[PDB]
């Protein structure tokens, strides 16, 4: 995508070497933004080749308040292995934080919940937030979250959402957090009967993994290629009914995939 | 200052009216980002006079983890008068979530003292971060967290700071907010012995209240003055050992002051 191509060169121009948690190595800057017209279409990377199954899979398991990768692993998606424990457990990240934030007196806050029954309520709130960054469990998750902080808004019958993510592979992470929510934008609107806005994304530590320059390079030298066009073929009785087999992708025509190591 | 009014021309070029809770109207744009390079001048406006004295008592008040406007009154200051209980109490708010974020397990986490120490040992960190958004706590506190997310990054001995501020009272508010945090990273970076490099601004539903119009397009027909300088005369043992008699403001010439009616 033409604004994802612009923060990946923007990055190699002004990013500052970082010695990361990894030992790695990374080429960052910090604070960027970007928006994303989801009327103009799905906002999937062209310019290498994407994988729903893992995007979808994920943001379903993250609906379902489970936080243990057996799910994924039913449906042979395999991105969160490296973090999980002996069990298959990777702590109270996302998964639980969404649907089930635990208040400091023992009782369990529905954020999904709670957000729709205020797209449905009370669209004009400057409230409407899902927040997996818990202060009191950063320190039981396997990985702290990246996308941590994301808020809705209604205008003009539009739902739009911007997140927060704190840190940013760009080359690995950035193409699955945008597409998995500009994803979560199409199924809220659809339970809430409004059309969808924008998709804005907001970046902390954005950075590029010396391992990757390689790829990076191979990628700013393809053009991107029209947007594709999501298609959601059944309307559950809720957001937390829907399935794999409901999700429909047309005009997805991408450069082939490259791939590339993950700093673990 | 360049970047505020800016943003005032976009709300009023761009924006949609809508409802809001307090029943007055707005008119909104969602998701913008600005840039303050401190290194500058300090970040107070100019093309309105600004009051900083309540300001950095608001500030301090925050540091020492209060939440009663008791120590604000004794120093004059009544901007959280409001929403105020009969006992002064505004709830868990800023000051509580800031000092003492309270854990399921009956462990409170003071995200003051883990930041700084995060600055002086794990700079490069990517999880320097300090949350106001306490889903559990919520319900009790006088209004939900406006400035609610930030995240510190050091680059070049230099240290910057992204704020998150889901809603914002364009007129009256920002104005403060800028000020406040660009006031934070300064006695960040004197106790971690670091320059001062970038404050980023990010809103969410950014606005301006219906009854504020006349005084946004008093204000926008005027000049920025030269920004001030910020000095600060002494550097106490910790962060939470300021005083008001520390900071000093120079060459600040602001335009005249135009008053405004808070939103309720
Ligand atoms: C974001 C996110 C979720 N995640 C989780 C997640 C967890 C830790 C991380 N750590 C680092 N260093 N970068 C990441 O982007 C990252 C992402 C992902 C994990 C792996 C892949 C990945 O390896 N992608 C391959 C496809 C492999 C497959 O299809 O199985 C690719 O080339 O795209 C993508 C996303
Ligand atoms: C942000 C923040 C802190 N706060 C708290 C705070 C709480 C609720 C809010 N509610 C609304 N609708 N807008 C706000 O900006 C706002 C701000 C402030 C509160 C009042 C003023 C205010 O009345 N402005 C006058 C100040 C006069 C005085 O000093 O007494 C001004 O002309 O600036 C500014 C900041
Ligand atoms: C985390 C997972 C995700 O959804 N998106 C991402 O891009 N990432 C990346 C960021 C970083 O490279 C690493 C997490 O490490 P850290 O906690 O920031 O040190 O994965
Ligand atoms: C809240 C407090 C602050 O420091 N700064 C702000 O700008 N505000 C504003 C935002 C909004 O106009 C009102 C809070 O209302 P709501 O909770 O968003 O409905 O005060």
């Amino acid at each position: 995508m033409k604004q994802y191509l612009e923060l990946m060169q923007k990055v190699l121009d002004e990013g500052t070497q970082k010695n990361d948690r990894t030992g790695t190595g990374t080429l960052s800057i910090f604070g960027h933004q970007m928006r994303f017209n989801l009327q103009d279409g799905f906002p999937l990377v062209t310019t290498k080749r994407c994988h729903l199954r893992s995007i979808i899979h994920e943001l379903l398991w993250f609906l379902q308040g489970d936080t243990n990768i057996a799910y994924l692993h039913e449906n042979n998606v395999t991105i969160w292995d490296e973090w999980a424990d002996e069990n298959g457990d990777l702590g109270p990240v996302y998964g639980k934080q969404w649907r089930a934030w635990p208040t400091p007196d023992g009782r369990h806050i529905d954020q999904i919940t709670t957000v729709l029954n205020q797209l449905k309520n009370d669209p004009d709130s400057r409230r409407i937030i899902v927040s997996a960054w818990n202060v009191g469990e950063l320190d039981k998750m396997a990985l702290a979250p990246c996308h941590a902080f994301f808020q809705f808004y209604v205008a003009d019958g539009k739902l739009s959402c911007q997140l927060y993510q704190r840190s940013c592979d760009v080359f690995l992470g950035l193409p699955f957090n945008i597409a998995s929510y500009a994803l979560l934008v199409h199924m809220m609107a659809q339970q809430c009967d409004l059309e969808v806005g924008d998709f804005v994304w907001t970046g902390g530590d954005t950075h590029l993994y010396s391992n990757h320059m390689d790829q990076t390079h191979l990628q700013l030298s393809r053009e991107p290629r029209p947007l594709p066009k999501l298609i959601i073929k059944r309307k559950p009785e809720s957001i937390f009914d829907y399935r794999f087999e409901d999700f429909e992708i047309e005009g997805y025509d991408p450069h082939p995939g490259i791939k590339a190591p993950v700093a673990i």
